[PDB]
DNA sequence: TTTTT
């Protein structure tokens, strides 16, 4: 599909020669798909030694991988490392993956804090009777700290700050082609300087020149990215309104042998919804890895609701609790080459909080959908974006205007609302970074 | 005000 460019070649020249990097580069710069090469090419090698990780669950489906904390075994891995040791060595699964590891790949690395790149450091060591940095791992960190910080309640660590990163990165690379945007010249320069957070005029007028609202085919629908989760469930929320349909409501089964109120909490953070609400047409996102082909992130339609079973050890200890309610959605997923479709018909599915040994502490039985429609400016980082709706009004962080806003391939297929320099911003310590890479 | 089980 993609030809690598010579510096994209580079790169994975380099860390196919076991040196631990980081390499970087602006939004839209080919790092990830550099980096699912070298994730092919690593395994001819490694078979089973490539663990590929990102900082958030949707930018890990981007290669093909898992989140960094579920990488480790951490849950969220926020004691102290003696405790984080024992509880990584009690998930055999996990205390197995950590010593089969010969290399960590990190996509996103912006929003990794570098308190959790040491304790990840310090548990490598330990678990593995290896004094090397990372315990002999071969780190390969990919991202750009102009991009979103790491996710605070100075407090905000960067992973370049930690005394892991100092000691185990050996080697930083720039990739400097931008290959999302790369029609628009203009564009790119528009990008680029929101970077250090000084927009100049013109650059600030380009984008409220953006605020026309986008013309679409017929069935073509813009993703909308906001700052809050508030504005993303108001948003999906009032899609879902105007559609006319008589919206079914799917309710969780929730259980679980866990006390109160630690059984709500646990729930409450599950991916699946509690309630989730369909009609005819609305717009929908896989969240659960079924085929090869439909994964986790992969987005839908819902043209219908009904089966009867007629529209043609521990697993049945779980069928038990599917009711099956009466009627499944019936989905149309765009598959990851673009253009062609695949109708399935959406079953429900078990998420469960569990104990090392097997026993589910807490069970949620419900459809693997979300209503995707909109979508938080986090986890947008890293996708990129035919036709998206970008909605500056709460944006908070710095960062934050730069990875929405570069989401887009094209200035005609982006729509900016409420655009203001006030919100484009740099951490004063990712500046000094990059500057420092001379 | 966001993410991570
Ligand atoms: N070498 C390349 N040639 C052509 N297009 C590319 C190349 N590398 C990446 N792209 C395109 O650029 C877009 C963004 O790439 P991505 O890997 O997401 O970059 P980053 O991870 O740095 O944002 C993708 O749609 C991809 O198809
Ligand atoms: F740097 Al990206 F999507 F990962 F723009
Ligand atoms: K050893
Ligand atoms: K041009
Ligand atoms: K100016
Ligand atoms: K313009
Ligand atoms: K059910
Ligand atoms: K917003
Ligand atoms: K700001
Ligand atoms: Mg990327």
């Amino acid at each position: 599909m993609i030809i690598l460019s010579n510096e994209q070649e580079y790169v994975l020249k380099q860390v196919l020669s076991g040196v631990s990097l980081f390499y970087t580069g602006s939004a839209g710069t080919g790092k990830s798909v550099l980096l699912r090469s070298i994730i092919k090419s690593l395994r001819d090698k490694y078979p089973k030694g490539v663990a590929v990780t990102a900082s958030t669950g949707l930018a890990a489906c981007n290669i093909g991988g898992i989140t960094l904390h579920s990488f480790a075994g951490f849950g969220l891995g926020q004691g102290k490392v003696e405790n984080l040791i024992k509880k990584i060595k009690r998930n055999k699964k996990a205390f197995t993956r950590w010593r089969e590891t010969r290399v960590l790949i990190i996509d996103e690395i912006s929003m990794v804090d570098g308190h959790l790149l040491n304790k990840l450091n310090e548990i490598a060591k330990n678990l593995r009777r290896n004094n090397r940095p990372f315990g002999g791992i071969q780190l390969v960190a990919c991202g750009d700290f102009y991009q979103l910080p790491p996710v605070v309640k100075v407090e905000v660590f960067f992973a370049f700050e930690s005394s892991a990163w100092k000691e185990t990165i050996q080697r930083t690379i720039t990739l400097k082609e931008i290959f999302r945007q790369k029609g628009d010249q203009r564009f790119i320069d528009m990008l680029n300087n929101l970077r250090d957070g000084n927009v100049p005029d013109d650059t600030a007028r380009d984008f409220c020149r953006l605020s026309r609202p986008l013309k679409c085919p017929e069935g073509i629908v813009p993703s909308e990215l906001y700052a809050t989760r508030y504005e993303v469930d108001m948003a999906n929320s009032r899609k879902l309104n105007t559609i006319q349909g008589d919206v079914v409501v799917y309710n969780s089964v929730d259980t679980g042998i866990l006390p109160e109120p630690q059984k709500t909490q646990v729930l409450t953070n599950f991916l699946a919804p509690q309630v989730l609400n369909l009609k005819v047409g609305a717009q929908v996102m896989c969240i659960k890895n079924f085929d090869d082909q439909l994964v986790n992130g992969t987005l839908g339609k819902v043209i219908d609701f009904v089966d009867r079973d007629t529209y043609m050890s521990k697993l049945k200890d779980d069928l038990m609790k599917d009711y099956k309610n009466k009627k499944y959605p019936l989905v149309k997923f765009l598959l990851p080459d673009g253009i062609t479709f695949r109708t399935v018909v959406v079953e429900p599915e078990q998420w469960t909080t569990e104990d090392e040994d097997g026993t589910v502490l807490v069970s949620r039985i419900q459809f693997p959908l979300i209503l995707a429609w909109s979508l938080s400016i986090h986890k947008s980082q890293g996708q990129t974006l035919s036709k998206v709706v970008v909605d500056m009004k709460k944006i908070f962080e710095n960062g934050q205007a730069y990875v929405a806003l570069s989401r887009a391939v094209s200035r005609a297929g982006l729509q900016v609302l409420n655009f203001n320099r006030s919100k484009v911003a740099s951490h004063r310590k990712v500046i000094e970074f990059y500057k420092n890479l001379s």
